[PDB]
C-alpha cells in the first residue's frame, strides 16, 4: 500500500485467530469492524515531520504471520522555504515551564487509548463554513520541515458557535499557550478532535458530549493571526489531515 505523510489509513484484518498487530516493538490497537463480524480494524498514521521511507507491519495469528507493506508518499503540500535564518526562538523560563507542562499533559492524553467507541455515527464538520488555511502548510529550513499546520482553519468571526464533530469525552477545556482556548475530545480508540483559538469554552473536562452539541464560541486566542476556528484530528498517536480522516472514518461508520 501507499500513504501520504500526515495521513491516517484504516487497516482491515480477519478477526479470528488474530493475536496482535505490530510495528517494530509497538503494538497497534485494533477495534471491531462495525459492519462485518469477521473483521477487525486498525488505524495507522504517518507523522508529517520525519516519516520513514517505508513501513513493514506484522499481524501475528495463531498459526500464521502475515506482513503488510506501506510506502510513504510526499503529497503535494504547500511549502514555504526559509533561507534567511537568524534563528533563536526561546522564551522566558516560567513560560517554557508552561509550554512543557501543557505539552506533557497533552501527550498523556494523546498516548492514551480508550478501548471502546465513544462516537456515534459519522463525524460532522464543526461548523458550516469554508477553509482559509489547510492542513499540511509547511515552513522549511534546509529541506527539513521546521514546522507545519497541524489542523485546518475555518473562516469564523469571533463568537461563531462551534459544535462537536462527534460524541465523546472532553479531555481538555482551558486556555493553553499556543492553542489558546481549546477543547479536545476523546472519541475512543485514540481518536481525538481538537478545537482551538476559541473566544469561549462551554464544556468541562470529563463531560460527555454528543455529536452536534455546542462546545464553545470561535475566537482569536493563542498563536494565530486573527479569528478563525482551528480544527484538528489526532489518531494513531499522530496529528493527521482532518478532512481526509473524517472522510475515511465516515466511509466505514455511517449508520
Ligand atoms: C506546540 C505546537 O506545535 N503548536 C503548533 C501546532 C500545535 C497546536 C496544539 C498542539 S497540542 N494538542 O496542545 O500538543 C500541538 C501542536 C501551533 O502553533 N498551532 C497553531 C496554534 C495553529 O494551528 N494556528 O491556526
Ligand atoms: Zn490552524
Amino acid at each position: 500500500m501507499e500513504l501520504i505523510k500526515g495521513q491516517a489509513l484504516f487497516l482491515e484484518l480477519d478477526k479470528k485467530d488474530f493475536l496482535s498487530l505490530k510495528n517494530n516493538d509497538k503494538n497497534i490497537p485494533t477495534f471491531a469492524h462495525p459492519k462485518n463480524q469477521e473483521k477487525i480494524l486498525a488505524i495507522f498514521s504517518l507523522p508529517y515531520k520525519n516519516p520513514p521511507q517505508n513501513t513493514k507491519l506484522i499481524a501475528f495469528y495463531k498459526d500464521k504471520k502475515e506482513e503488510i507493506f506501506i510506502k510513504t508518499l510526499e503529497g503535494n503540500y504547500k511549502s514555504e522555504k526559509l533561507q534567511v535564518e537568524n534563528k533563536k526562538i526561546f522564551p522566558p523560563k516560567t513560560i517554557q515551564e508552561r509550554i512543557a507542562k501543557e505539552l506533557k499533559e497533552a501527550n498523556a492524553i494523546y498516548s492514551s487509548y480508550t478501548p471502546k467507541a465513544l462516537f456515534n455515527g459519522a463525524f460532522n464538520i464543526p461548523l458550516n463554513s469554508f477553509i482559509t488555511s489547510d492542513f499540511g502548510k509547511a515552513r522549511t529550513f534546509n529541506e527539513k520541515v521546521a514546522s507545519y499546520h497541524s489542523g485546518t482553519d475555518f473562516r469564523a468571526a469571533t463568537g461563531t458557535p462551534i459544535y462537536a464533530a462527534n460524541s465523546g469525552v472532553v479531555k481538555i477545556a482551558k486556555d493553553r499557550y499556543f492553542a489558546g482556548n481549546s477543547v479536545v475530545i476523546d472519541h475512543g480508540f485514540g481518536i481525538y478532535s481538537q478545537y482551538y483559538h476559541l473566544s469561549k469554552i462551554d464544556v468541562k473536562v470529563g463531560q460527555k458530549i454528543k455529536k452536534g452539541e455546542l462546545i464553545g464560541l470561535s475566537g482569536a486566542s493563542g498563536r494565530v493571526s486573527g479569528p478563525a476556528l482551528h480544527f484538528g484530528i489526532l489518531a494513531g498517536g499522530k496529528q493527521v489531515d482532518p478532512l481526509d480522516f473524517v472522510s475515511k472514518f465516515n466511509a466505514i461508520f455511517q449508520l
